[PDB]
């Protein structure tokens, strides 16, 4: 209904480059068919992940030319602290090199073991980091979430009722805590409702449950919020994301995703206490709490781009962009996840590989023969992802079972989109010519990183 | 492809205002109606020019960091010097702050008042240093670079007739130098031939006359030659760019058009004697021999991107933008020069704007309120800018009325395009709308910098 | 030349001020008397240590121009990685963002728990990675590195003998690793020689033991080595460099001290296994095995410094500054730990502050006077650095209570040593009027980075 | 005896070869014993000029990033004009390349056939543009300017007399206007007093007279106002240079000397009808007045550099550096013009070789063996570039013959000027051994730059 044009100018460029379909089978053999080992160079688009992948404005680069590299009481962690605190409003940060460095800090301090954490769904790392310290993770999400074809608004939203029945089952004081991810990253990139984050807050609020959220994604979450929740038409996109937070106990966050960075995350928290602790733990993995394992330079451009993701015309063509990939793939009869989300369309690959069983890794599989005839890198996203069950040793099995195409922002063109849809819609063509894939080599943890495989 | 995607992705991104158009409305009128009085900041898709706004590369920005700033022997230098040799072919290289500088170099050196200089049409900066040392200056384009509408190939061609006819009617010795222009600006950005540059060589040669090539787009003739000149099919662009200068005996260049910078020009020749009067002419007027007013980081830069101007699918796309933008407008019957040129869309505001006369200036109108409906800058190539006659007092009267849509290279992509094409295009179905303009503030030299304009 | 010219220009600056006296005052109080809560914006000149404060080099900025910010593959890792294999020779290459990355890594890798792990002496997040894993660490250096005037060669050796025991005492089996250390900080950044590496290889090999470099000075103690140790005067520093490593079966190192750059880190091991172990880690803590939570422009600056760290004269210039100071400090009377090593130059505050006990902490008293007195930010290395034996209780108790002086590369000029050295000339003058300290705020461990304290 | 330390750290640095003395012999010859033919990669300390050469700060680093490359309308135009209006005070401001760009503007703009330019002593560029435009140039600097040896303050002051009786012979309607120099280069970079710059404007506005200030080191001497002239002592830099330029009707600035900058220069005037007409020739040969032959980021840089040179702390450093190395020359008994400048020491190669006369070069030879000795690069500044008289074909004959030490700003150390000092210093106590020089290659004009020399 609406693409806009690029809420910028391009400032400076890198050249992207083809190589030939013979050379990208032998690469992709090379990386045991997982599209996380193939090499830059070899890559034409590469939509592996938003993650620290983003374009920075001019106004970044000028603050990556004021790095106070200080040890400690760094200028730029004061203006990274102003900062947060003024957006995000909470009362303490810890900065963290990135995202994981944050979860780790978190899950150390505030779960006990055999403590249950509760969320919407879940990111890899974030999971891992809970469990590692000894909690049981609980999947919250409504039900909806789980359905990749079902086109609802807010799909991120937690169900209460199921929140509800853990704390009537498991008793509110074995709750860690409630991990709220804005948006949804396994759903689709699917926001969370101002509502439900409300809801969430009163609910836990009365019986005493701390709430973190995941925040990696917010500023995306707080665009679905402006042009889709009745009441916030008028909202500033600062104010949404202002608001969402007050209704937090803290946040992990990778400014690596939405603060427009390269690199770089933070921790934050309203307690006192909680906050003395996380200082004397970063110190032992990250660094200072006035660096947490960054250069000056990264906290300064962590500030100013957390700043410029706020402005409206700026996420609006982010999320639009994305939505104009995923238009265009759905209405050449490509299964997708819906709505589109904000950061990433997810290909359906139980539809788009109807032929495989999940046991044959299709979404791992697709990811790679979507290398091999186009030149694009995307990600797995189902049963390879979603590990190993420890309890189990057997697959955790989603039902999303999915490719993602994940767009940096600020970095590629709808010309480019086009390339992508292009050679995805031929590869549908022939998707019955899509082999199933084993296990050659599997890490103990986050196995979808490093892991190498074999056609079956 | 009629349109590729873009051959690179962005690194980084400028900063810009989404004004609104009643704002847009509010500045349009506080400049005096004129775009050239708007502020940069004010402006969304600036295409006043293609000089000196490219976005530079990566690699470019890494020569910036290693700028050798010595006043004499910078590593710099030496890079430029060997890669204009490399590329073009000529023995010797002055560098100078930008084109002109080069043209006020070479119009010092090679003319003797009252001889003449005769070229495929005329830049203005181009022919007044020629005139200002005494040249009279005669037009050997092909009749048909005059018929703005006419669509042929190699536009810019010059006449041999005319050459001949000269020679003929002045005699060779009274001939300073033919300015052959690559490509020619005036025609819109056509291009010349390698058929026509060696005739125009072969010509001279055989009566002692020099040629020196104005070669500020080169990069985008030798695109055409390779595209539609029988024979250039499967030659390189580098190939193609090293046999046209071995055609001439030396060239002004501007970097800031084909070498992809924002500052940067330079002086080539062959001869070993008019290359030692160059170094004692640069020192007055622009710096060292070593530097020619460039910083040299500067230096650095512009050998960078003119081996990256060399890359087939950069001015392949650089091209085809251009041309996506003139096919757009062309298509819903906005008149426009044709056929499109290598770096701009013209268009033709006399019949744009019928129900004005030329002294109710249609151009700067035009460009006026292309601004207000778009946010787009664009400059006025008409009767304002053909400034005044002193001697009656009346205006010089252009053929031409156009409004340029001067493209820079890398920074705007087919969204933005679409932003232009469909702003004119809307003002297309209204034009019987827009207001005639008239002086409220008239300077008595360079009027279109500083003219002030009320409807009437 | 005792005192040789820095063997660079300075390409760019960052202004330096200082504020008086009674605000200095004020804030050391606010920051709890512990310099490291001072911040950046209040000191003069800052000596709190050499981590991350380097400048880097116009190339290095240059290649800061060039990252690859993909997440898997990046150019840069590959540049990274085979600077590394070719300077230090080790197989495999892991990075981290920083050395206790690293030493995380190596930590839970390769340390049952109840194992020791042996060392030339120790830094504080060294030990604390060995020990939360579950190592007992014994200190394995020669008994003169503790006697803080005695001035000999190669302080930093470890001790045949003490080793052996060890070895006698507690089974091979029981050792983890040995941790050698180059250059020795908390002996005042004291070199090892080549003949002690190798006969520390020699007998560990035999046993089946393993020995882990923290690499984090290696190019200072290289230096050493070719300046002191008999036959090595006319090798290149990157020989020694290499011959040293060969010695080892990998290494930690923390890029942001002599790898030259603001923030990088890596693991280094010839064997395979560990390889893939650590890989299978680096992803939970840090990033992937290709970015181990750098961004691509970081492992860039990072390969790039380390190169540019072999230059002789570089490391040299580096040495000799750090001499100078010390030079200075000494032949005014003011004790300090002698030989002057690498890095700093360590104040004896046992002797500068004869009327105080190690009880009272000295060190750190002494470096909030020097602050107070000069603007000048130092770092304590004696009992708070020294930590809390956890099995007792009690203090650590160093024969060393020192004041480091700590120099960051390519930042400072002699004119600044000859500031810092006249401040601590005379804060000497009155050395009696320092207060001892205690504490108020104690961490759970590194408790040096973030105590508070108040006076006695 | 005051020798403050840098007011400054070192943010970056610049990689520098360092050639051992046989190389640099070898390089010397293939020079043609001229340093001006010397490659930058060859020398350590390059003090061939203070002109663009200068070390930028982190913040004008960061306005290099914030280049708006506009065409008309930058930002950073609009930052340097009002930086330029604010801190001198000039009504109107045009931009060009550097500094001799705006003298060809101004002499083109101010000088009539036939009419005086009066001066205290000259430049080579700006002189040259004055009697290129019909002017006859007269001396009217105090008599003392001339005597090397004479250590007086104020040494570039006007004699008062001298102007009263060019106006008396010559009418002042005959004199174009008086040219007054900040600081005098040729007399070593002597200052003008304010109560002089007051006198001039006083003698001039009697008589309808206009002055135009040559401000390439106004903030030089504007530091020596505040250090020696009664009434100034409590004034700081700021008041000091727009007191200065308020005794004036216009200036030419280089910005590559006191706006710290690496290029660049302006044209201030307050007269509106100049103004326009400046305008009007800008464009011929430097760019739009909204440009002036720069990229937008050098407008910043230099708007950034000409304030931070108003700091006192860098200034009093600049100049009490390059006091240093002159201070450490003379006491070592080494001739000198006293007193030391702003920018630069310089030799005299006269009477350092009294055993040549002053056709047999003393100055280039000594320039020469400066370099062999200690890889430092200076300037000839006597016979050689005072050029031939080619009326007569002879050699002019300047009383100075000097080689200059020139002093880029922020770039070197203390340490730096103490290689200069020790290695000329050892050239001094052996200077009978060096040699006499003689042309093998001379041009017929600037043979400074590229003429070739033998020993004889
Ligand atoms: C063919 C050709 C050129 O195209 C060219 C640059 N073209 C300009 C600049 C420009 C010049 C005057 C007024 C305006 Br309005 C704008 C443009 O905007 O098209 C030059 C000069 O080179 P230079 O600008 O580096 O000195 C020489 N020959
Ligand atoms: C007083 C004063 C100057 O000193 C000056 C430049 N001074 C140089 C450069 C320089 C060096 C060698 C030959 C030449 Br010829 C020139 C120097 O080394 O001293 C200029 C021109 O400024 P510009 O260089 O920006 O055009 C104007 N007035
Ligand atoms: C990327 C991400 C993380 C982890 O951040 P890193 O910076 O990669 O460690 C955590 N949660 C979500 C939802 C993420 O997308
Ligand atoms: C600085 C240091 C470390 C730790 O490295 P970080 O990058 O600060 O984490 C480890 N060992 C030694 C000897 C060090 O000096
Ligand atoms: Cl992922
Ligand atoms: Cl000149
Ligand atoms: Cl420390
Ligand atoms: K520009
Ligand atoms: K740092
Ligand atoms: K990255
Ligand atoms: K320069």
């Amino acid at each position: 209904m609406n693409y806009p044009a690029e809420p910028f100018r391009i400032k400076s460029v890198e050249t992207v480059s083809m190589i030939p379909r013979d050379e990208r089978l032998k690469k992709m053999q090379e990386a045991g068919y997982n599209t996380f080992l193939l090499n830059s160079k070899d890559i034409y688009i590469d939509l592996l992940t938003d993650s620290g992948t983003n374009a920075m404005s001019d106004k970044q680069w000028a603050g990556m030319m004021m790095g106070d590299e200080a040890y400690a009481g760094s200028e730029n962690f004061y203006h990274l602290e102003r900062t947060v605190q003024e957006l995000f409003g909470f009362k303490h940060i810890v900065p963290t090199h990135q995202g994981r460095g944050a979860e780790n800090l978190l899950s150390q301090l505030a779960i006990k073991p055999g403590q249950y954490v509760a969320g919407n769904m879940y990111f890899t790392t974030t999971r891992y980091h809970q469990e590692k310290n000894g909690a049981v993770f609980v999947d919250i999400v409504r039900d909806e979430a789980h359905d990749a074809g079902l086109n609802i608004a807010f799909k991120g939203d937690i169900d209460l009722k199921k929140l509800q029945k853990l704390i009537d089952e498991k008793g509110a004081e074995n709750i860690a805590y409630i991990c709220l991810a804005v948006t949804v990253n396994l759903a689709g990139g699917q926001p969370v409702s101002m509502a439900n984050m409300r809801a969430v807050r009163e609910l836990t609020a009365a019986h005493g449950i701390k709430v973190f959220y995941d925040a990696t994604r917010c500023v995306e979450n707080a665009y679905f919020i402006k042009e889709q929740e009745q009441g916030f038409e008028n909202k500033s996109i600062a104010e949404i994301v202002h608001e969402m937070f007050s209704y937090a106990d803290g946040c992990t966050m990778s400014g690596k995703k939405d603060c427009l960075v390269n690199i770089g995350g933070f921790l934050c928290m309203n307690d006192d206490e909680m906050f003395s602790s996380a200082k004397e733990l970063v110190v032992v993995y990250e660094g200072m709490p006035s660096y947490g394992g960054l250069a000056g330079r990264d906290m300064e451009a962590m500030a100013i781009g957390l700043r410029e993701a706020m402005q409206y015309e700026y996420i609006e063509h982010r999320v639009k962009q994305v939505r104009y990939l995923g238009d265009k793939l759905k209405a050449a009869g490509v299964p997708i996840v819906e709505p589109v989300g904000g950061h990433a369309v997810f290909l359906d690959a139980r539809r788009f590989c109807e032929h495989l069983t999940q046991d044959e890794f299709p979404a791992q599989s697709l990811a790679a023969s979507i290398y091999v005839e186009t030149g694009v890198r995307s990600a797995e996203r189902g049963i390879i992802s979603a590990g190993r069950n420890n309890v189990t040793g057997e697959h955790h099995r989603p039902k999303l079972e999915t490719v993602r195409l994940t767009i940096p922002r600020r970095v590629y063109t709808y010309a480019h989109m086009d390339v992508v849809a292009d050679g995805i819609i031929k590869l549908y063509q022939h998707k019955e010519d899509i082999r199933g894939l084993k296990f050659i080599y599997e890490p103990k943890q986050l196995r979808f990183f490093t892991a190498r495989f074999d056609y079956i």
